[PDB]
Parts: structure tokens; C-alpha cells; sequence
């Protein structure tokens, strides 16, 4: 298949913690983006077969998507908020690497990223 195995959403050897910040990342940040009208291209791994993107995984070697992030949060996979924030940033960075400025998918990502950053601005201090 053109598609690689998707990123793991569990791993018994991965170290993990729960924190108030990770809780906010699920309850606020992920939920807000997940329900947005532009979420759908980002709700699951990029499917190069369905989407006719035979070059996608020649270019994008660190794939990430919000379906994976959602499951990682639900599974308490992360050690800290930074790991989760990094996954969101990988997703956006991949979109801007693969697609051209001004493309519809880029306009969608930019709207989601603006909202992401508005929610991150209110991330509680860890306690
Ligand atoms: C986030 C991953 N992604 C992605 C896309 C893309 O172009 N670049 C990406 O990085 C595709 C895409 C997804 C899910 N995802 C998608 O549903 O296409 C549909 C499609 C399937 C079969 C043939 C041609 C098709 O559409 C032609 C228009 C150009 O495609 C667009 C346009 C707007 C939004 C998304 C996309």
C-alpha cells in the first residue's frame, strides 16, 4: 500500500503522565479543532490511496493528524503537554510543506492553526 503504518496511539514502554495541561489539550484544544468545519482532512492519517497522493509519504516522513492526537490523549500516551503540542505543530508543518501557499487545504489549516493558538494562549500553568 502507498500508506505507511499509522503513528502509534499506545505503547506499553512509552512513559506517560496525566496533567491539568494535557486535560485542557483534550477538553478544549482538541475538541475545539475537532468540531470545526475544516477539521475533516485532519481527523485521520493522510490516506494517499484514497486521495491520489502517491508523493505524500515521499515528502512527509513524520506524519501526524488529529485522529492520532485524539487517541493519544484519550489513551494518556503523553508524558507532558509539550509532546502533544509538538504533534499538532507537526501536523500543521507537514501541511505547509506538502501543499502550496494559498491552496484550499492550506487556507483550512491556517484557520485551524489560528484557533489552535488562541486556545493555547489560555493553557493553564501546570498544577
Ligand atoms: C491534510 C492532507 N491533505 C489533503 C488534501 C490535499 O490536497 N493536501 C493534504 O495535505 C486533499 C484531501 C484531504 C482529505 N487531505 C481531499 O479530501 O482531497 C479530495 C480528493 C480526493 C481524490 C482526488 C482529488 C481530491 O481533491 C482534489 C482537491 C485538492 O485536495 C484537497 C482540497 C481541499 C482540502 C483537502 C484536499
Amino acid at each position: 500500500s502507498m500508506n505507511p503504518p499509522p503513528p502509534e496511539t499506545s505503547n506499553p514502554n512509552k512513559p506517560k503522565r496525566q496533567t491539568n495541561q494535557l486535560q485542557y489539550l483534550l477538553r478544549v484544544v482538541l475538541k475545539t479543532l475537532w468540531k470545526h468545519q475544516f477539521a475533516w482532512p485532519f481527523q485521520q492519517p493522510v490516506d494517499a490511496v484514497k486521495l491520489n497522493l502517491p508523493d505524500y509519504y515521499k515528502i512527509i516522513k513524520t506524519p501526524m493528524d488529529m485522529g492520532t492526537i485524539k487517541k493519544r490523549l484519550e489513551n494518556n500516551y503523553y508524558w507532558n503537554a509539550q509532546e502533544c503540542i509538538q504533534d499538532f505543530n507537526t501536523m500543521f508543518t507537514n501541511c505547509y510543506i506538502y501543499n502550496k501557499p494559498g491552496d484550499d487545504i492550506v487556507l483550512m489549516a491556517e484557520a485551524l492553526e489560528k484557533l489552535f493558538l488562541q486556545k493555547i494562549n489560555e493553557l493553564p500553568t501546570e498544577e
